[PDB]
């Protein structure tokens, strides 16, 4: 998934996807994946900081039927098997759940959102 409104203070990219890393030292200090493991610094940051990864794991539940339980990898694999031909609006479980992550993502495919918003790979 994305982490809405974050961006790393070392490449400046935004709304990155993959994992993110909070530096617990540093104000609101915040490394995408590439930097963290790549052991990136600026001025006030060292690889010593102690530093906080966001995102990733959680159960959820499908808006379609109400059942509850999913992973991110199985209730994709669900919505995009028992509910791929439906147009009512739901909410997404899963932004809303991610810090950042929109309150309300209104949406009326959400087998599409699901696989353009929040696609099944670590790096992503
Ligand atoms: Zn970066
Ligand atoms: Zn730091
Ligand atoms: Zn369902
Ligand atoms: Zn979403």
């Amino acid at each position: 998934s994305r982490h809405e409104g974050v961006s790393c203070d070392a490449c400046l990219k935004g709304n990155f996807r993959g994992r993110r890393y909070k530096c617990l030292i540093c104000y609101d200090y915040d490394l995408c994946a590439s930097c963290y493991e790549s052991g990136a610094t600026t001025t006030r940051h060292t690889t010593d900081h102690p530093m906080q990864c966001i995102g990733g794991g959680g159960s959820f539940t499908c808006p379609y039927c109400g059942k509850m339980g999913y992973t991110e990898t199985s209730l994709q694999e669900h919505v995009t098997s028992e509910h791929a031909e439906t147009s009512t609006e739901v909410i997404c479980p899963i932004c809303a759940a991610l810090p950042g992550g929109d309150p309300n993502h209104v949406t009326d495919d959400f087998a599409a959102h699901l696989t353009l918003e929040h696609e099944l790979r670590a790096r992503l």
